């Protein structure tokens, strides 16, 4: 009867309020903390009133009508979010559709900063205000963050301030932890953003196909029907979360977790760990569970998929089932492949049956289908080996620099802070993946590459600048990474006009923390590439080498700024001659 009561009953007040703050922050990314809170309280109050009397006036309205309505009463809508007030003219579902277009993927809000001093004070003060504020901060910053996962991370962020506010050194305990937690927030956010981008750009069928491959890898002992079932449920969960229906999403998620834990023996023996846990933790653990060992009765695939004479007839009768089965079987035995490579492999299998089934003697044509996969596998494997050899040899910073040079040549129209952010995120993929056991390297690098490329595509929908990037971002999810790998120097780019100020440094760079000093160097690297796109990577590396020596030198000078002023213009002119 009352959907609001229903969710309030299912989730409990703590989690309901939490999720509703997340939904509100992400949707209305600008408001102070306390105005989101007042709206959360109003909605929560209304929920309690409905739970006690479901036939109460307004109680039977959809969540969307309810929350859309709330959102549209906020102070100063046409001044904070001028395009957003227009949304308020529309009914549901159009209203919510309108609201979602408006979500902003790069609000570039102040950087989140651990002040172990002032924060610890506020936490001892009112721990509930403190968590709320954290949820609020994250959500507005990552408007698509997996709702129920944010509540998990809030518990973590809380358990940190616990262990570290009593401690002798406040930042001592706390800065590494909050540093770690940031990374996991960014990774988590990038995983979910890929899911919502897949429903947005490619649809539900692509999301299901991705999840079939990935879940078959993780639960290779489960049967097909059990994988389908979980993929069906999981897909609905993320479809809801990506649509801002965080309450339904959380509720369906807990139902999923409970289903998976009641059937753990026919799913995976890695789950027992997860299933012995509390709610949020249990779900988190299932979502991140490692791949089970392979069963020793995995069937030989040739028989059903290459040799059987009725293949074309099972294909023509039931394409989606037949291809799903192939996907499930091939993926469960290839935890050493990336999800996208599995999907590419499934699409080549499909394409081969389309072709062979329309010639005189199909079995003779499709007999070799598994043999056509060999080049598909070898291209990403050797790409991963080349990038990990380079990483191992030059280390992270130079590996970022090499990727910055590579991506700026592919897309020199992209703004400098995006090129640096992506080259840096892709170099951290090396550090994360290159050190793993070698059979883990390929899925690690390729899966994480999908995340960084999709961040590039999300930004590019906001601010399109390149037709080649559009085409890679929108043609096919599974082909993205090879479509990017194949871009080269955009050959009718016109070198960006030289601007001496861009390459001019001052003493301020001397007080920067290490990574901010690197970002300043790596931005001038990408600018060197924009002005001399034909320069070889070996020339750029030399000139950047000269810029760093010049910075180290001037930051050690008695008079930092005279050194910058005296030496800079020489270096800036002679660099251009070196990049010819
Ligand atoms: N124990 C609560 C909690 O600390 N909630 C914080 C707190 O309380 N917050 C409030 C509030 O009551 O003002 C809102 Cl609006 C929603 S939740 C946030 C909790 C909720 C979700 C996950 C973990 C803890
Ligand atoms: N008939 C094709 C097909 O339409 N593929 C389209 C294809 O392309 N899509 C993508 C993609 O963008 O990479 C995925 Cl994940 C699979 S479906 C969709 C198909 C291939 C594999 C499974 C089902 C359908």
């Amino acid at each position: 009867k009352s959907e609001i009561a229903h969710r309030f009953n299912d989730l409990g007040e703590k989690h309901f309020k939490g999720l509703v703050l997340v939904a509100f922050s992400q949707y209305l990314q600008q408001c102070p903390f306390e105005d989101h809170v007042k709206l959360v309280n109003e909605v929560t109050e209304f929920a309690k009133k409905c739970a006690a009397d479901e036939s109460a006036e307004n109680c039977d309205k959809s969540l969307h009508t309810l929350f859309g309505d709330k959102l549209c009463t906020v102070a100063t809508l046409r001044a904070t979010y001028g395009e957003l007030a227009d949304c308020c003219e529309k009914q549901e579902p159009e209203r919510n559709e309108c609201f979602l277009t408006h979500k902003d993927d790069h609000p570039n809000l102040p950087k989140l900063k651990p002040e172990p001093d002032a924060q610890c004070a506020a936490f001892q003060e009112d721990p509930d205000k403190f968590l709320g504020k954290y949820l609020y901060e994250v959500a507005r910053r990552h408007p698509y963050f997996y709702g129920p996962e944010l509540l998990f991370h809030a518990e973590e962020y809380k358990a940190d301030f616990t262990e570290c506010c009593p401690a002798d050194d406040k930042a001592g305990c706390l800065i590494p932890k909050l540093d770690a937690l940031k990374e996991r927030i960014l990774l988590s956010s990038a995983k979910e953003r890929l899911k919502c981008s897949s429903f947005q750009n490619f649809g539900e069928r692509a999301v299901k196909a991705w999840s079939v491959a990935r879940l078959s890898q993780k639960f290779p002992k489960a049967d097909f029907a059990e994988v389908s079932k979980i993929v069906t449920d999981l897909t609905k969960v993320h479809k809801e979360c990506c649509h801002g229906d965080l309450l339904e999403c959380a509720d369906d998620r807990a139902d999923l977790a409970k289903y998976i834990c009641e059937h753990q023996d026919s799913i995976s023996g890695k789950l027992k760990a997860c299933c012995d846990k509390p709610l949020l933790q249990k779900s988190h653990c299932i979502a991140e569970v490692k791949e089970d060992d392979l069963p020793s009765d995995l069937p030989a695939l040739a028989a059903d998929f290459a040799e059987d004479k009725e293949i074309c007839k099972h294909y023509k009768d039931a394409k989606d089932v037949f291809l799903g089965t192939f996907l499930y079987e091939y993926s469960r035995r290839h935890p050493d492949y990336s999800v996208s490579l599995l999907l590419r492999i499934a699409k080549t299998y499909e394409a081969t049956l389309e072709k062979c089934c329309a010639e005189a003697d199909p079995p003779a044509c499709y007999a070799t289908v598994f043999d056509q996969f060999t080049p598909l596998v070898e291209e990403p494997k050797s790409l991963v080996k080349k990038n990990c050899d380079l990483f191992e040899e030059v280390g992270e910073y130079d590996f970022q620099n090499a990727l910055i040079v590579r991506y700026t040549k592919k897309a020199p129209q992209v703004s400098t802070p995006t090129l640096v952010e992506i080259g840096r995120t892709l170099g951290k993929v090396g550090s994360r993946c290159c050190k793993l056991p070698e059979s883990e390297r390929l899925p690690c690098s390729e899966n994480h590459l999908a995340l960084a490329l999709n961040r590039l595509c999300v930004l590019h929908e906001k601010t399109p600048v390149s037709e080649k990037i559009t085409k890679c971002c929108t043609d096919s999810l599974a082909e993205r990474r090879p479509c990017f790998s194949a871009l080269e120097l955009d050959e009718g780019y016109v070198p960006k006009e030289f601007k001496a100020e861009t390459f001019t440094f001052h003493a301020d760079i001397c007080t920067l923390p290490e990574d901010e000093k690197q970002i300043k160097k790596q931005s001038a690297l990408a600018e060197l590439v924009k002005h001399k796109p034909k320069a070889t990577k070996e020339q750029l590396k030399t000139v950047l080498g000269n810029f760093s020596a010049f910075v180290a030198k001037c930051c050690g000078a008695e008079d930092k700024e005279a050194c910058f002023a005296e030496e800079g213009p020489k270096l800036v002119a002679s660099s251009q001659l070196a990049l010819a």
